[PDB]
């Protein structure tokens, strides 16, 4: 078996190797890349995003989000206070204030100190979950705006066309802004580039391990799994390096820089932070593979977790018995 210690595996593909999106993910997981649930791409030197960052001021963030915390500095919730509309020339100048600014610091370690010390002390304004992309459309290899959808997937699989789609999202972070606990809708794959900017930490849970780590945060959360039977759909809980190594629950970490793509697998769990500004841009993807796990994968149905429309035809081919208490939840 590859990668049987399930560590976070880094791939340096040639431009040759960079063409065919679909057959590099195979290869990574033939390497046993999926067992660490995140996988690092340093792209081909040859390669580039986009000519420029220098015109995107002017992207707005419709609803920038507080992340206010609530807990202790290793075991905490965040929720998510809506902020004016801002431009992201406006934001950058903000995450570079004063109030807002990464502190000085010596390197990564000290700085994922300085979070988990920290974190809670702060409420950091996040620009989440902006659809739009960055890639210019002339970028013909791992542009995330070009991928093949998951509908397209799941028809090609089992035969069953069924609507939705599939676009990116942008992310402009800050210091301390903070990704929570969660899998990928679906258990679904997750592809990020950092476009530019401050680096990203990132914290991973084995697929094979997921269950151990459900198991920590009923635990840690009480009322929240008394309220959801998989609340970390929510993806509002977060649970330090250090209380994880306390529980025994396996885990890895790794920091993402600007210019580097990261790969998330079926049902691993991940949460990070930004070391300062930063813009990201994400997608869902599916592949073969991907299907045991959609049919497997656990549902909110409480009310909260509240997503997308085409997570609907997800539950109802790969799901029927679960389809109509999740879409109870929906509506
Ligand atoms: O970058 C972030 O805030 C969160 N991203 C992801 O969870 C991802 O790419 O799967
Ligand atoms: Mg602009
Ligand atoms: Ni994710
Ligand atoms: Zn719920």
């Amino acid at each position: 078996a590859q990668n049987p210690n399930c560590n976070i595996m880094i791939f340096h593909p040639t431009k040759e190797e960079f063409n065919d999106f679909d057959k590099y993910i195979a290869y990574m997981e033939s390497q046993g890349a999926h067992r660490a649930g995140l996988a690092k791409i340093i792209p081909p030197k040859e390669w580039k995003a986009r000519e420029t960052y220098d015109n995107i001021s002017e992207i707005l963030i419709a609803t920038p989000l507080q992340q206010v915390a609530s807990g202790r500095a290793g075991v905490f919730t965040q929720y998510h206070k809506k902020k004016k509309a801002m431009t992201v020339g406006e934001y950058r100048h903000l995450a570079n204030s004063k109030k807002y600014q990464t502190p000085p610091h010596q390197n990564f370690e000290d700085l994922e100190r300085k979070y988990w010390k920290n974190r809670i002390y702060n409420s950091p304004i996040y620009g989440a979950d902006i659809s739009g992309s960055l890639f210019d459309e002339n970028t013909k290899q791992w542009n995330l705006g070009h991928l093949g959808t998951i509908q397209d997937l799941l028809e090609k699989e089992c035969g069953v066309v069924i609507e939705g789609v599939n676009t990116p999202y942008l992310y402009f972070g800050m210091w301390k802004t903070t990704f929570a606990w969660h899998t990928e809708d679906m258990d679904l794959y997750s592809i990020n580039y950092l476009h530019l900017g401050e680096p990203k930490t990132w914290y991973v849970v084995p697929p094979e391990h997921g269950q151990r780590l459900e198991r920590l945060a009923r635990e840690l959360f009480p009322g929240s799994s008394r309220g959801c039977g998989a609340f970390l759909r929510h993806k509002v809980a977060l649970i330090s390096p250090t209380v994880l190594k306390e529980n025994g629950i396996p885990f890895n970490r790794i920091t993402q820089e600007a210019g580097e793509f990261m790969v998330t697998f079926p049902y691993g769990y991940h949460a990070g932070f930004n070391h300062g500004f930063n813009c990201a841009e994400a997608i869902n993807f599916a592949t073969p593979r991907w299907i045991d796990y959609g049919k497997m994968a656990s549902q909110c149905s409480c009310g909260e977790a509240r997503v997308t429309f085409s997570m609907d035809a997800f539950v109802r081919i790969l799901q029927p018995e679960r389809y109509d208490l999740w879409k109870r939840g929906q509506d």
